[PDB]
């Protein structure tokens, strides 16, 4: 089911949804995968997360041209770290409208990232303010609270079984929560639980640094996070 | 101390013709007391409040002093993050009929932090400035989100037409040895957030903060210098 295309891997998850995967060598870790999503919505394609690099991100656009052949209407990026935002220039070079949590955009310069063009804001219950998410189609954006980072956001894919936890969620086989360097250890557990509650019927949980898992990934992550506080 | 006024457990100091600092104290028997400061602003025929006191009773004491001393209606309050010193008195504000505003994030965190949420949520652009439709009829209050620092949700307030800017718990005074309550702090971004506050209110010469008396702009650069060491 995996398709190799250059140094990237693509996996179809549903009739209109694919997972993109890109790799970066990290000392002591070796080659580290990061996953995002590609969604076909009518005559448009919507992207969740860049690849680690601009060149890899341009390859996502090339793959889309070959396999889907619809224009990319927008991309949303799920926090200000390299695996999610490292390829912003490739999107901007291509004239693609980009969106991130306002806070991600504010942190981007400190994090060595290029800010997205547009900022999302959120209600007190975590749901995106819809005026700030123009023509997002099936992408349903939820801010679960601080966890992996202060700015981390999540995305449900309406009309499918899929929700995307980004780097907040790890799979049920994980022994750790990954990079906690920028994490909120007090609030991480509640944020993970809030993600689950926000998308209560998603059965396929996609995440940045594990292959897709069932809903146990959410609970297992929350329980690991309980031990941080 | 001369010129300061007392009402119950609260102390008030006039900082400018239309601006007072409110000070309340959390007593922890056996140790002493922790002061927290907020602001009261007279804006023509109404009053605006920045931050509650630690408790509902203390906050009601603020409101009664306002009635006694200023005798204008309190239109709204802005609270600057979801911790007890800033939001502990929300129920008293609501019982008094005062409309309450906080960062959306403060409102989201409030249940976990044991606080009552504000009635309305403020949101912010990527440059930190409040999205104006979320802060209707705020008069001279200019609300700025400097980034994560003391907490993820901390906001700051400048008072237009005055030399005053309020850093809340983000800013410490310029003789401080440390940054104080770092339990919920963002150690990586704190220094940048402090600096961003300074740049947002570049002409403010009186810096008001939660846990020190008013200082000059030196408080900002000292805070940032201390914060640089957390990284
Ligand atoms: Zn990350
Ligand atoms: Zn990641
Ligand atoms: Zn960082
Ligand atoms: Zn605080
Ligand atoms: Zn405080
Ligand atoms: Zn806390």
């Amino acid at each position: 089911g995996d398709q190799r295309f250059g140094d990237l891997v693509f996996r179809q998850l549903a009739p209109n949804v694919w997972q993109h995967t890109s790799y970066l060598d990290m000392p002591g870790f070796g080659a580290v995968a990061s996953n995002g999503l590609i969604v076909r919505d009518g005559g448009r394609v919507l992207v969740v997360d860049t690849a680690w690099t601009d060149d890899q991100t341009a390859q996502i656009l090339n793959w889309i041209k070959q396999e889907i052949n619809l224009p990319v209407a927008l991309a949303v990026v799920t926090h200000a770290h390299q695996d999610k935002m490292g390829g912003m220039d490739a999107l901007h070079a291509a004239g693609i409208a980009t969106y991130a949590n306002a806070l991600s955009n504010q942190l981007a310069p400190q994090e060595g990232m290029v800010a997205a063009q547009h900022s999302l804001t959120f209600a007190a219950n975590g749901w995106v303010e819809p005026a700030t998410a123009p023509n997002f189609g099936p992408l349903k954006v939820f801010y679960p609270g601080p966890g992996h980072t202060s700015d981390n956001i999540t995305v449900g894919i309406d009309g499918t079984d899929i929700a995307f936890g980004g780097c907040l969620i790890k799979d049920s086989k994980a022994k750790s929560l990954g990079n906690l360097g920028d994490a909120d250890t007090e609030h991480y557990a509640a944020s993970a639980r809030a993600f689950g509650a926000a998308f209560p019927k998603a059965s396929m949980i996609v995440m940045s640094h594990s292959a897709p898992d069932s809903r146990a990934a959410i609970t297992h992550t929350a329980r690991m996070a309980d031990k941080l506080r």
